[PDB]
C-alpha cells in the first residue's frame, strides 16, 4: 500500500520490478548493476534511484561491509534530491539513510537527516519520535524533552512518546515523576514501547521510591522475554547456565580457590588495611548510581582478566595467590577489588551485567552487627575469612548499619559450566 512512483517511474515498472525481483530472488550483484544501470538511462526516477540504494543496502549486509553501506547512504540521499518525488517514497529513503546513519555511529549525521524530515512533514507524528531519539543518541536530552512534549500535546496518549519522557524525566532525577509515563508507555501496547530497556527503568524507579510493585514489572518483563526472571536480569547472557542466587564452594567447584582465600585471609586483609593507611587514594569511589547514601570504596587488582600492575606492587602477596587460578584471573567479565563500606550506606537494588561470572566475597572486616547482603529472597551476613558466593546477574542489595568499617575481598570466577572453549571465546564487557 506504499506509493513509491512519481508520473515517470509508473512508465518504466515491469524494468523496475525486475531489478526488484533480482533482489528479492537474492541475486544482488544484478539487482545492483541492473538498478545502477537505470540512473544513466533513467536518470530523473525516484523509484529507480530508491531500487539502487535498497540494493547497497543489501549488498553491505551481505558483505558485512561499512564501506559499501556509506554508498547507499549517499543514493538514500539522491533519491530526496530529484523533482516531484512522492511522500511516500521521500520518506522511506531519509528514514532509512538515518537508520543506517545510526548503525555507522553517524549521530549526528542522522539528526541532521530527521531534522530533515520533520521539516518536510511537520504532523507525521512518527517521525518526531525518531527525532526525539536522534537528540538522545548525541546527549541532548533537553531538545529531546522538549519533542516528546511537543508530540504530548497534540497526541497525548502516544505511549512511545510517554515512555521515552519517562526515560529523560528519570535521567533528570525526576524518578516519581518517570513511573507513570514509563507505566503508561509500556501498557499501550504501542509499537517500540515493548522494549526491556523501559522495564529496567520503570522497575529501577519504582525501587527506589519504595514502591513494591517494581515486582510485579520484572516479572511481566520476564514473561515478555525481557529478563531471565522476576530476580535474574542480567543483560549479557550464555544460555544453559545454572541459575541460583547463592552457591556453596563444593557447588562451584573451586574448592581450592576458596580454600586458599580462607587460610590466607589475614594476609589479604593486612594488604588491603595497609594500601587504606598508607595510599587511601587508590579506593576509589564505587558507583555513584549504586550508592543511595554513605561511603564505599574499591580497590581493583584485576580488570575484564587485566592485572593491574601499580595495584599489585601495593597487595603483592595477594596478587601472588591469586595467580595460581585463573579461573578468576582469566575471567574476563568478572573483577578482583577490595570493596570498603562505612556506616550509614546503602546500595541500591541491581544486578551485574552478565550470568557468565559468579561473585566471591572474603571476609576481612566485619562489624559484628549492621552489615547484611540479599541475593533475590535470601538475605545474608558476612564472617571474617570465610567466603561466600553469589550469583551477581541476580538482583542483590547491600546495607551497612554498623559502627565501624567493613572491608570485603570481592573475586569473580567464571560460571563453572561454561567449557574451555566458551571461556576462550566470550567477550569481555
Ligand atoms: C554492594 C556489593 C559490594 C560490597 O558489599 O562491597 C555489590 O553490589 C557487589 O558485590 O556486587
Ligand atoms: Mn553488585
Amino acid at each position: 500500500k506504499p506509493k513509491l512512483l512519481n508520473k515517470f517511474d509508473k512508465t518504466i515498472k515491469a524494468e523496475l520490478d525486475a531489478a526488484e525481483k533480482l533482489r528479492k530472488r537474492g541475486k544482488i550483484e544484478e539487482a545492483v548493476n541492473a538498478f545502477k544501470e537505470l540512473v544513466r538511462k533513467y536518470p530523473q526516477s525516484p523509484r529507480a534511484r530508491y531500487g539502487k540504494a535498497q540494493c547497497e543496502d543489501d549488498l553491505a549486509e551481505k558483505r558485512r561491509s561499512n564501506e559499501v553501506l556509506r554508498g547507499a547512504i549517499e543514493t538514500y540521499q539522491e533519491v530526496a534530491s530529484l523533482p516531484d518525488v512522492p511522500a511516500d517514497l521521500l520518506k522511506l529513503s531519509l528514514k532509512r539513510r538515518s537508520d543506517r546513519q545510526q548503525f555507522l555511529g553517524h549521530m549526528r549525521g542522522s539528526l541532521l537527516t530527521l531534522q530533515r524530515l520533520v521539516q518536510l512533514f511537520p504532523n507525521d507524528t512518527s517521525l518526531k519520535n525518531d527525532l526525539g531519539v536522534g537528540y538522545l543518541l548525541i546527549g541532548d536530552n533537553d531538545n529531546a524533552k522538549k519533542v516528546y512534549e511537543e508530540v504530548l500535546s497534540v497526541t497525548p496518549n502516544d505511549g512511545f512518546a510517554k515512555v521515552h519522557y519517562g526515560f529523560i524525566l528519570k535521567a533528570q532525577n525526576k524518578i516519581a515523576e518517570s513511573i507513570p509515563y514509563l507505566k503508561e508507555g509500556i501498557e499501550s501496547g504501542d509499537p517500540g514501547t515493548d522494549d526491556g530497556r523501559f522495564y529496567f527503568h520503570l522497575g529501577d524507579a519504582m525501587q527506589r521510591v519504595g514502591n513494591k510493585e517494581a515486582y510485579k514489572w520484572y516479572e511481566l518483563g520476564h514473561k515478555r522475554g525481557h529478563f531471565a526472571s522476576v530476580w535474574q536480569r542480567s543483560l549479557y547472557n550464555v544460555n544453559g547456565l545454572k541459575a541460583q542466587p547463592w552457591w556453596t564452594p563444593k557447588e562451584t567447584g573451586y574448592t581450592e580457590l576458596v580454600k586458599s582465600l580462607e587460610r590466607n585471609w589475614k594476609l589479604i586483609r593486612d594488604e588491603g588495611l595497609a594500601v587504606m593507611d598508607k595510599a587511601k587514594g587508590l579506593f576509589l569511589p564505587e558507583d555513584e548510581n549504586l550508592r543511595e547514601k554513605g561511603d564505599w570504596s574499591q580497590f581493583t587488582l584485576w580488570q575484564q582478566g587485566r592485572r593491574n600492575e601499580n595495584a599489585c606492587k601495593g597487595a603483592p602477596k595477594t596478587c601472588t595467590l591469586l595467580e595460581k587460578f585463573p579461573e578468576t584471573t582469566g575471567c574476563r567479565r568478572g573483577q578482583i577489588k577490595y570493596s570498603i563500606m562505612h556506616p550509614g550506606t546503602h546500595v541500591w537494588p541491581h544486578t551485574g551485567p552478565t550470568n557468565c561470572r559468579l561473585r566471591m566475597h572474603l571476609g576481612l572486616v566485619i562489624p559484628k552487627e549492621g552489615c547484611k547482603i540479599r541475593c533475590a529472597n535470601e538475605t545474608k551476613t558476612w564472617e571474617e575469612g570465610k567466603v561466600l558466593i553469589f550469583d551477581d546477574s541476580f538482583e542483590h542489595e547491600v546495607w551497612q548499619d554498623a559502627s565501624s568499617f567493613r572491608l570485603i575481598f570481592i573475586v569473580d570466577v567464571w560460571h563453572p559450566e561454561l567449557t574451555p572453549q566458551q571461556r576462550r571465546s566470550l567477550p569481555a564487557i
